[PDB]
């Protein structure tokens, strides 16, 4: 049996502490009830994380065995920028796009530390991600991908879980009872879950559609939308080479990690980023989110300016088309799997390779950015191309004369058919006015 | 012989005149070489005209045999509408986005004027777009669809035109050689094409990538990047019936047209919209514009927002792939061809027809702007749906437990090709670190 | 609660009646349980039942409240066509193809039967579809989607079902045990499900993929692998009007039921439309099968080829693209879902509708035919239009030179691309011999 | 200039030489009006040729400055072979498939004739290639990717040539006239081309719809069509090795073009990959075509069974899209081109590089054959998986209906876009007999 309903008395169970009170009381009951909890901390960068040494401690305080930090921050730029590469975002709204971070941290940290777990004879995961989020489902596949021996512990299945820790209240009493003067943190309107790549907010008040980004207090920026907070406007250089990002403002860092950090303070000085998504959850049901991402923001922005001049139709068309295809794989906890595999691949290696250059921007308020100046030394597009000054062109009138001829036969065929869908009744006429009318409920 | 190079004497010739100096001197050459010009000038609402009714008159006084006022607004608008029902975009630059205003435009001129041509026994057309334009193309297809029997004399093929008439001084000298006290406008550093769906900016300065939308006085909106420029946040909402734009801030209109206005006017007052693109022309090379298309945008946006909250994954897909390739169609001049018709109709019929509801937006600067409230009779998003309060749900805890099992098989599968590509050399691992690691440049 | 897991004693139960034992005997315990069970056949033309009259009457005999015989065969037909009008099928190995006629049938029953039982206040089915078969979900929505208040028992799930009728020896030994002398089917090598589109054989020998067609007696056509079976080779037509088959060697039919046992019978002379699929279930595992499809296969292939002979590239790029991912759907039981009916409703409105023509084909065995002649009102294919012969051409040579030096900038970007690959290590050389290649394993 | 209409007198001019009448009559006609003319003769593995090393003695006889044989055999095989493993063909009928093998042959001695050409300090490319066809573009691009210095000289734009060499008869009197008792070939009813991976056949009585297979003689296999050619059924093995065609009936080969000599023999003796095709040209008219490629359908075949039993859907579904796709660039002359690089290294790298495994066929006659067996140690597909027998199963009936309920959700929003649907008229009713019933012509 791969998931299990009964704590695994006398086993050594893993659990990805995070240390709040979720994860310390269940730690703790662990311990109490026979099993033997050992505890991985994930280093993630979060922006509302001041202390990550003092969670392994806290989590040896409530009865770990041994306690780790494990560090993740490396790998999970790695995949932010990958994700950029490829443009593997899929839930859009209006063009605003939400960089798909929480799904690229849940690859980052649902194989390294179920492998960190193996590494140390742990071959059961305590995971309490819950029954109606995509986590659940994400944590299951990439724990099961790393280790195929792999064991998963649903708390919220044994009833002696729910029957004492059923809720914040009770565990905050069950913490108590244990001897620990545990302090909640202040509750919110809305709940969180951040990395370096981004922040999501979701649930309590954000469940309706009536509240707005208004209510959240941003942890990666500032409150763009309120009139009192000055912003002033900012130039800000984005450079890449062969695809990668390598300097901001002319600087470069002394590693990804780094970069990423400063690409962060720099979009979140304007709220760059921030969206607002209705989504389709793995489930098929729609869920609400409020996200930030300044960092991710400002590298696609760059990244894709630099696109539009570097490549051609068909391979632009085709980064759109498989970028959205991976986003929804990415989202579908299917990171890893061949056919995300071989999109991400595929753009890195000819889309990707090819963005050397370095894009200027003004930043302002929000989304509200302008685009001041693009260069690169494998630009196809040249002032000097398709200008009608002065002269010297490469093809002349008489060519383009005889390419507008080459339509001919198909133009005749598609007024043939003009006329048969018109017979046939799905155009009113192959004219009328001139414009053909479609005949559909939208012909007003 | 389709295209003709040389002045048809004696013939009725149809010229589209805007009323400015190419079209001007153009006509007055014509009729003074022995030709017979028809002139027709379409009224597209153009945010830069105050005075349609005295081009006619002007075409009379330079030499026109009858010169008509064709009013392409109602055609345009739904045309417009059917493109944002369609996400008929393609070109979009870090998620903004050109709403293939002048595409839609030569949609509607390149069939009613040569309609109207046709009505009066005009079988010929002196266009003069340009050899390395879209628009030579896009017209000359257009044409063709609606008049099977059209020639096209394009003037810069004629020797004796370039002869006379090979630039804007020339041009002027003729008139005034002509008897014509013609004043000329004042020089801009770029070139601009408007109609009441948007306006394009390009040529001259702007074909410099250094160049910014700075450099550009807007026609439809404000210049937001100006502090000094004053924008008061508006709140604004946007309602449609069955796909159909109907009211704007709670207010219905008359027909199409004044409501786009409208839409026009709100967006406008913060320069909602405006895009900076570098572009693959029909003839694969690159330019650059800058775009205005303020009422657009404002629709695209509740839109886009009522799709995500009404309709399903599979479907949102389609309408962002089918929607991205009808944009490529609509730019290539094959707006009314088989392949883009059968898209658009698709889309209309199955997607917008659901969206009925109304969306809330504060707009801010520029691009800035934030959600406020979407609701929709239709809406498939509620909130107690995925809510983890209270209780009562459709599938419960084991049934998750359930559909997370059968997709045990394929998981074993998907780690069999980890374990197959790492043998292969495509993965460094299936793990190390935990991460599966793809051996490619971009692997840092 | 939708499933229930209990027989629901003293109710209405409705069961989608066959004949064979698994339904003669599940139906007689029902009644003997409690329940009250109504029976309900489907005619679907199977090409193995020769009284499908005599059916209701053993429901009856066997308990039956009462029984009815649902014709289905107009709409199983009326869908096939749709199915062939948008080339709706995914499954194909080396051009061999699958034609989705278990699918097919499953969404004309799944939603006709509980039509048919919700008329008669019957708000309960008992179906005994498997849990690893992809019918068990197919009936599921297609049966919720008809009746909101649709409750599904699965006889599996009640212990009491299967402590009695747990196998094939088991519900044999119960009806004799009831007091019927019933006489079981002589045992196959592997388990047939059909209509009149299709016959499928799978599971017992064929699980093993070094079985084939050859232990396969086919039901719907001859042994064409069997040299000792005589097939004279025929010659055939086939016309449709506005994508709509009407006649078969130059005769027309009363309705399409009989058109399409007419096409069975061509096709099955020569064993037309065989093939063997490994495939991938609904559940992300898979499957083997053995096809059989004549009627089906030869509407295919004529519909086809009149396809290639008026469609543009771009339109029948988008029918293959379309109608696989509308087959998948299919497959998945989702015809009538969003994403499908778009994909449905646009290929039937645009492509299928200018399908006007007749093909005649030599058919041998198995799949070995040819094309002997291809006609059509509509076809843009003209013998005349690219001819070298005679001359009087639509463009000149000339006109063909300038349409190549459009291509121009474009190939010199490739070029350009080339170098800049071959610098970053993805091609060798841009060139090397001449030929450009590709740093991968398959490069030899 | 890139395209020279007057012949380069003085200059070195490189001809493709076939040695047949047209580059006979052609190179002479070069030297004796004063230009240098070089010749290359491409070794292709040619079906119907029987002595390359003669030819390149007749293009010395007739006046080149220097004669080549450039082998290109192993370059060709390995771009057939990479077309295999990406399934990169998209002209299809009834599932019938031509192997785009003038667009593989093209895309090798485009560019390794004009790599030798460049090698002898050769610069100008004589190339007949006419106005009408695709070669002539496809010509166009890889010479000039290869040599940006290339210049094309057409000697149909040199009215000089057109009046000595206007047709064949012209041309046979001129080498007469030159002292050459040349001997024409003896005329057919149709024209061929041909290279070791396939032959193509049109023109002259294959311009007619009604003409057939029947009028031509198989140059790669038998005549199959005709009952008096005895055909034995054959039992055949081909197995793979990470993707690459390596033994043929058990046996390995010294190297691939070895190997693909065999697979012709193997498919030639029973004529299988023979098709007809109505296709769209590169200038967007349509032409008519008969095809052999016997080795190439026996891989394809073999290849595709293996990727049924070994990728998951999405996977299989990818390598459909993209090989069609790559298909129609193939065809296009973009084989070398970012956005076809990009598919074919992706399908390389992660669909083919699995792709190790054995299938055993038995031909027929033409296109009719069967799947014997299908072997490989990366098989997803396992007989014990799914079976209904003994028992032990990865998933349980409870777990099964779990992962149902999980759909109700999206199964009640279907429901209500059905009802909808019928509300806004795109359905008759939602039911209706119990089947939603489309409101379009097609609907009966």
């Amino acid at each position: 049996t791969t998931i299990l309903k009964h704590l695994p008395v006398g086993q050594r169970i893993g659990i990805a502490f995070s240390g709040g009170l979720d994860t310390s009381a269940a730690l703790l009951w662990m311990r109490q009830k026979g099993a033997v909890p050992y505890a991985y901390t994930a280093n993630l960068g979060q922006p509302d994380e001041e202390d990550y040494d003092a969670i392994p401690r806290r989590a040896m305080e409530y009865g770990a065995e041994n306690a780790r930090l494990i560090d993740c921050r490396k790998q999970l730029v790695a995949e932010g920028i990958a994700a950029i590469q490829c443009g593997a975002f899929h839930n859009t709204t209006g063009g605003l796009t939400y960089f798909n971070t929480t799904p690229l941290g849940r690859a980052v940290t649902g194989t390294m530390l179920v492998a960190a777990m193996k590494e140390d004879g742990v071959n059961i995961w305590g995971d309490g991600s819950t029954y109606k989020g995509n986590d659940i489902e994400r944590f299951y596949r990439y724990g099961l991908l790393t280790n195929a021996e792999l064991q998963i512990y649903k708390p919220w299945l044994d009833t002696d879980f729910i029957d004492e820790l059923g809720g914040r209240h009770e565990m905050s009493e069950f913490m108590i009872a244990c001897g620990f003067d545990y302090k909640m943190s202040v509750e919110k309107a809305y709940s969180t879950d951040s990395n370096m790549l981004g922040a999501t907010h979701e649930a309590k008040d954000l469940e309706y559609l009536n509240s707005s980004v208004k209510i959240v207090n941003p942890i990666m920026g500032v409150k763009f939308w309120d009139e009192s907070v000055k912003i002033p406007a900012e130039e800000v250089t984005v450079r890449f080479e062969q695809g990668h990002p390598v300097a901001l403002n002319g600087k470069t860092f002394s590693d990804d990690v780094e970069m990423m950090l400063e690409a962060n303070r720099i979009g979140g000085r304007h709220g760059l980023g921030m969206s607002d998504q209705i989504e389709n959850r793995i489930i098929e049901a729609k869920s609400r989110g409020i996200y930030e991402a300044p960092g991710m923001a400002l590298l696609h922005i760059a990244y894709e300016r630099l696109l539009t001049g570097i490549h051609n139709e068909d391979t632009i068309e085709q980064y759109h088309a498989h970028g959205r295809q991976l986003g929804r794989l990415l989202y579908q906890g299917r990171w890893f799997d061949s056919q995300a595999l071989m999109l991400r691949d595929s753009l890195q290696r000819w889309v990707a390779s090819q963005i050397t250059g370095e894009v200027t921007l003004e930043l302002r308020r929000g989304n509200d950015y302008s685009i001041l100046n693009t260069v690169s030394e494998n630009l196809t597009y040249k002032p000097e191309r398709l200008t009608m000054e002065k002269g010297d062109s490469v093809f002349s009138p008489d060519d383009r004369i005889g390419q507008l001829t080459m339509r001919n036969l198909d133009i005749t065929d598609t007024r043939e058919k003009l006329f048969g869908y018109a017979k046939t009744g799905l155009l009113s006429s192959s004219a009328a006015s001139g414009v053909p009318q479609v005949e559909n409920l939208e012909n007003k």
